[PDB]
C-alpha cells in the first residue's frame, strides 16, 4: 500500500542546484506508473474536484524524500471560468504550470483521450461517473486566465 522505485536510476543536479537520484517509474503492487503517464492525486484544499496531473519527473534527494513534478491538468470548475454549459462530464484543461509533491500523494493512475475516444469507450457501463478516465477539452493558463479548447478557440 505505498508507492517504491522501479528501475536503476540516474543521478543528476539542479532543479531547486543540489544533488537528486532521478527513476523513470513508480511501483505499487499491481499497479505501475511511469513517467508521461496521468494521475489523479489526494488533495484536500479549496480546489474543487480532484487534481489530476501528468509526472515528468520522479526523484529521490537526501534523506530518502520521494518527490514527483506534476504538470497540472484543470477541471472546468477550477478555472477562473465556471463549468461552462454543455462542457462535458469529465472534462480536462490542459495546463503548463507544473510543480513538485510528494510520490505518496498519488491517489491512482488515469487516462486522458480525446472527445470521441472518450464517447467510444464510456458507452457500455452504465457505472459512468468514475475517476479513471477523462476528455481533453483544451488549454488552460491560470497566470493569464486565457483558456481555449481543443480546436484553438478562446472563450468568453
Amino acid at each position: 500500500q505505498l508507492w517504491k522505485w522501479s528501475g536503476n536510476p540516474t543521478q543528476r543536479r539542479g532543479m531547486k542546484k543540489a544533488r537528486k537520484l532521478f527513476y523513470k517509474a513508480i511501483v505499487r503492487g499491481k499497479e505501475t506508473l511511469r513517467i508521461g503517464d496521468c494521475a489523479v492525486f489526494l488533495s484536500a484544499g479549496r480546489p474543487n474536484l480532484p487534481y489530476i496531473g501528468r509526472i515528468e519527473s520522479l526523484w529521490e534527494s537526501w534523506g530518502s524524500n520521494m518527490v514527483v513534478k506534476v504538470k497540472w491538468f484543470y477541471h472546468p470548475e477550477e478555472t477562473k471560468l465556471g463549468k461552462r454549459q454543455s462542457d462535458g462530464k469529465n472534462a480536462l484543461y490542459q495546463s503548463c504550470h507544473e510543480d513538485e509533491n510528494d510520490v505518496q500523494t498519488i491517489s491512482h493512475k488515469c487516462q486522458v483521450v480525446g472527445r470521441e475516444q472518450y464517447e467510444q469507450m464510456m458507452r457500455g457501463r452504465k457505472y459512468q461517473d468514475q475517476q479513471d478516465l477523462y476528455y481533453l477539452a483544451g488549454t488552460y493558463d491560470p497566470t493569464t486566465g486565457r483558456l481555449v479548447t481543443a480546436d484553438g478557440v478562446p472563450v468568453l
